[PDB]
C-alpha cells in the first residue's frame, strides 16, 4: 500500500503491427501482448516482449488504465 505512483508494470495491447526499426525498439503485431514498465517518452515506451527489453511505440498499442488484466 501507499507504494507510489508507477509500479507494477502495465499490460498493454498491440494496436497496429509493428517492427521495431532498431535493436532498441521491439517489434509486434496487433493483438500482442506487451508489457509496459515505465513510459521513456511521451512517444515511447519502457517494457518488454516476447522476452526482449527495449522500446515500445504509443502509437501503436493501447495502455490500458485498468489495474491487473481484464478477462474478456
Amino acid at each position: 500500500g501507499s507504494s507510489g505512483s508507477s509500479g507494477e508494470p502495465i499490460e498493454a495491447i498491440a494496436k497496429f503491427d509493428y517492427v521495431g526499426r532498431t535493436a532498441r525498439e521491439l517489434s509486434f503485431k496487433k493483438g500482442a501482448s506487451l508489457l509496459l514498465y515505465q513510459r521513456a517518452s511521451d512517444d515511447w515506451w519502457e517494457g518488454r516482449h516476447n522476452g526482449i527489453d527495449g522500446l515500445i511505440p504509443h502509437q501503436y498499442i493501447v495502455v490500458q488504465d485498468t489495474s491487473g488484466p481484464s478477462s474478456g
